């Protein structure tokens, strides 16, 4: 059975890599695939920095920081869709952009502890 929480280990990809630029075109079809992406370890990570997100498709999926007081590293965090400039869920700060995982070679690891809700 799914635990509240699984430890992930993200690749970190730089966006100009990514090959499939976000999870569909919906709030809910986007949240519902990183999911299932996620479950399956085919789901990347992208750092947000300025020229980032106009590069990505949206709706966005972000994981955010859902708590705070880390265990073993892995950051706990949490889903939140946006599109047009709309959040669909409330959460602390974004730690980066989910994307589909298609063999991209990333520039590092970032460990999550994901809420799965
Ligand atoms: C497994 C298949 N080649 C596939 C990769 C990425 C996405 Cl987003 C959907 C399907």
């Amino acid at each position: 059975m799914e635990k509240t929480h699984v430890q992930l280990s993200l690749p970190v990809l730089q966006v100009r890599d990514v090959l499939v630029r976000g999870f569909g075109d919906s709030v809910e079809e986007v949240l519902s695939e990183a999911r299932q992406h996620l479950k399956d370890g085919t789901c990347g990570l992208v750092e947000v920095e300025k020229g980032v997100l106009p590069q990505l498709e949206q709706p966005y999926v972000f994981i955010k920081r859902s708590d705070a007081r880390a265990p073993h590293g892995h950051v706990m965090v949490e889903l939140v869709a946006e599109l047009e400039g709309i959040q669909y869920g409330r959460s602390g700060e974004t730690l980066g952009v989910l994307v589909p995982h298609v063999g991209e070679i990333p520039v590092a690891y970032r460990k999550v502890l994901l809420r799965k809700n």
